[PDB]
């Protein structure tokens, strides 16, 4: 029932309802000769929608906006990118062209600029130290410390007990670290520990790629990272 990579041609986007007023969005994109699925989040914010992460590329993000208009019909008014790589900020220009106010931490904005990626317009203050959390409409943003990247944020929806880990959290079936180019393998288990401490009550955990699960994904990810380290 959760859509898989084989079911979503590149350029199409699926919406999956996780709880009332909470959806994931699922897209697919080419990376180094293979196509991968990728998740983001959509959260009802009163009469508006809060978007967490692009759909990995301009074309996919446009399809996401279209699918949202068709299936939900509320405007996306704000978007947060959880780190600076293309699967998270690629498409920010499309969001801005459609009237969406784009946000990310100062760190993410700077790293995106250096990388030559699209740059979210607005900075999110209050997230510069490991353990920092801030409220952002219907969600809490949390910086757990360096993991998949040094800037990676996670997102909690308190009304639904949904934890979106982004690329810091792996799906259960995944045994192999992916692109760990900007990763901090030594810090990553500690950062997961911070997430586990801060959100002990999470009922649903959404990884950056693949199938949703529960808090068991946190331990699974730590095991995989440590294996790539041992
Ligand atoms: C999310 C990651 O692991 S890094 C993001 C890169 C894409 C990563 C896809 C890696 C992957 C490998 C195996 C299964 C799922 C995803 P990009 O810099 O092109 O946005
Ligand atoms: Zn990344
Ligand atoms: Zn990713």
């Amino acid at each position: 029932e959760y859509p898989t990579v084989s079911e979503i041609p590149v350029g199409e986007v699926r919406l999956y309802q996780i709880a009332d007023g909470v959806w994931s969005h699922i897209a697919t994109q080419s990376f180094d000769g293979a196509v991968y699925p990728s998740n983001g989040l959509i959260v009802r914010d009163g009469d508006e929608l809060l978007l967490i992460d692009t759909a990995w590329g301009a074309k996919n993000t446009a399809a996401l906006l279209a699918e949202i208009e068709k299936q939900i019909g509320l405007p996306v008014t704000r978007a947060v990118s959880t780190h600076f790589h293309d699967d998270r900020v690629g498409g920010v220009d499309v969001l801005r062209a459609a009237g969406v106010a784009t946000y990310a931490s100062p760190s993410t904005r700077r790293l995106a600029e250096v990388e030559g990626n699209e740059i979210p317009t607005h900075s999110l203050e209050g997230l510069s130290s490991s353990g920092d959390a801030v409220r952002f409409g219907p969600v809490e943003l949390f910086y757990p410390g360096a993991a998949h990247s040094t800037d990676n944020l996670v997102v909690y929806v308190p009304s639904a007990s949904v934890l979106y880990g982004g690329c810091a959290i792996y799906e259960l079936s995944r045994t192999s670290a992916g692109n760990v180019a900007d990763a901090d393998l030594a810090e990553w288990p500690t950062s997961i520990e911070r997430i586990q401490q801060h959100y002990p009550e999470a009922q649903f955990v959404i990884p950056g790629h693949g199938l949703p699960g529960g808090l068991d994904l946190l331990k699974h990810t730590t095991n995989v990272v440590k294996a790539h380290t041992n």
